[PDB]
């Protein structure tokens, strides 16, 4: 399968399986995606610079393995209980999507499984990820301004560009992450898990 | 020269009366020295303090370069202004003893200045040291608690295997200290310097779980 430039029906795909397809350029923007399955698949287009746009797309239960969405526009998605994994989604925009359910509860709560991903330069401006499975990504140059991982599993990541002082991090597990510039003077980190190796690291920055 | 088994009382002593001098086991309660010469002077196993008068004896503006304290009975003296260059206390107890104005520096045999004071397994509960300049001395093993820091430094000293339960650590400097083997109280790494300083293993676990991790 290998469609390009098309904007895709709301119900194309819905609740189906794809493997091994490339979408160029395409527009699953308010799509229907439930339940959608796609495996070895590509987005982003090199000759041509550009991804497949996201935006509204319901995505409750969709699943992605091993894709390339780089430049993805997930912008105000539906996204609840979504697992992402082995995939490349350098530059993606994130803002807007809800991983919350805010049916179900009287108040709000989060699932979703994004791991062993590329996320450098995606943009996570004031998303909510409140005790998702986080683990296993490289997030150099991510904006997260606003953003909350509180209680997270971000454990195994890659964090050398990446400001720690933009997001709530707070309860989070980061035990056997590459962490970067963070600096434990100025940044909560009430809760949270580190690893020996690690928290040695961090004195060695405070001048000890 | 020496004096062995004296008592004195409420006596006022003389600039040389013991200049240079080794005393040993005695007791001297209520004594102004203030002002005294006791450069070279040697103090084994005195008493100071008298716990029926709770009086101390005055040190201040004492002249004490290269003196000797060793096991002796200091609570509350009061070394103020003292000029201590080179001075000595190990095993001493010094409760609230006074050290505020008392230099411990040279300023010939140099351009600027220069410490140096040797104070270790010493009870300093208490103590005074508003203001103190004590870099790079030996400040191993002693007992902290109370004391007051405030304007002290402490840059370069091996405070090594010492209690500092109820102590105020932004109060005085403590960069390049050496403070391992130490109980380190409400010690924050967030509120304050500790460029250069060294702790071990099992402190540093500590200092995280503070925070929260």
């Amino acid at each position: 399968l290998a469609l390009v430039g098309e904007k895709i029906d709301r119900n194309r795909f819905t609740g189906e399986k794809i493997e091994n397809s490339t979408f160029f350029n395409c527009d699953f923007s308010g799509a229907d995606l439930s339940g959608t399955e796609f495996i070895g698949c590509q987005f982003y287009d090199r000759e041509s610079q550009k991804g497949c746009n996201f935006s509204r797309a319901m995505l409750k239960d969709a699943i992605f393995k091993s894709c390339d969405l780089s430049m993805a526009d997930f912008r105000n998605s539906s996204a609840l209980g979504i697992e992402i994994r082995h995939c490349r989604a350098q530059g993606a925009d994130f803002r807007g999507a809800s991983f919350m359910n805010m049916i179900t509860t009287r108040t709000w709560f989060c699932s979703a499984y994004i791991t062993n991903t590329n996320l450098s330069y995606a943009n996570f401006s004031k998303v909510v990820l409140e005790k998702c499975e986080l683990w296993e990504n490289r997030w150099i140059g991510a904006q997260v301004l606003g953003a909350t991982f509180s209680g997270s599993d971000l454990s195994g990541g890659e964090f050398s560009t990446f400001d720690w002082r933009a997001a709530n991090f707070t309860h989070c597990d980061l035990t056997n992450s590459e962490l970067g510039d963070l600096d434990i003077r100025g940044v909560d980190l009430q809760g949270v898990k580190l690893d020996n190796y690690q928290a040695s690291l961090l004195m060695e920055r405070l001048g000890i």
